[PDB]
RNA sequence: AUAAACCGACGGUAUUGUUCAGAUCCUGGCUUGCCAACAGGAGUUCCCCGCGAGCGGGG
């Protein structure tokens, strides 16, 4: 990579640019290893989604119908819908595990990173 | 000056040792190469000399 790719991809990063990186790193990207974790599908996970003429077809042709919602993720009662970062990971060796629920599994990032102070106007690396 | 540019897939290695291809076997029997023949035939032979139809001496 540090041969074959160009550099300062890294510099700035924006709004949009580092919260598609953020998410896509906890979900589609195996990193870093070494006592980090990547959930929940596993590492390198692949996704299928249902494709529409425009992105707003599409964002909803991939929506689940709150009955099909409901048949899934129904069980609820020992229910979390509250994500990390509004309700934290508790912490080590847990188990429990299958209560995960409807919200807080799908935004379910275990980076467990502190994102450094914005800056600058200027162009998105 | 192109998912380009700058850019080794690199180094070390016996395929080795033992081994008759052997013993037996007629290619045998029958045929013609015969008939005719003067080695005939024809003096051009190109140049110099000497003595006269020709004769010598020279290349």
């Amino acid at each position: 990579c540090a041969f074959v790719n160009q550099p300062g991809q890294g510099e700035a990063l924006c709004g949009g640019c580092t919260a598609i990186a953020l998410f896509n790193q906890a979900n589609q990207a195996p990193g870093f290893g070494g006592g980090f974790k990547s959930g929940l599908r596993g590492g390198t996970p692949v996704t299928t989604f249902v494709r529409g003429i425009d992105l707003r077809s599409t964002v909803l042709l991939n929506v689940l119908t709150l009955p099909r919602l409901q048949k899934q993720f129904p069980n609820e009662s020992h229910t979390e819908n509250q994500p990390t970062w509004i309700k934290p990971i508790k912490s080590n060796e847990s188990i429990p595990a299958s209560s995960i629920g409807f919200v807080r599994g799908l935004f379910w990032q275990p980076a467990h990173i502190e994102l450094c102070d914005p800056i600058g106007i200027g162009k998105c690396s």
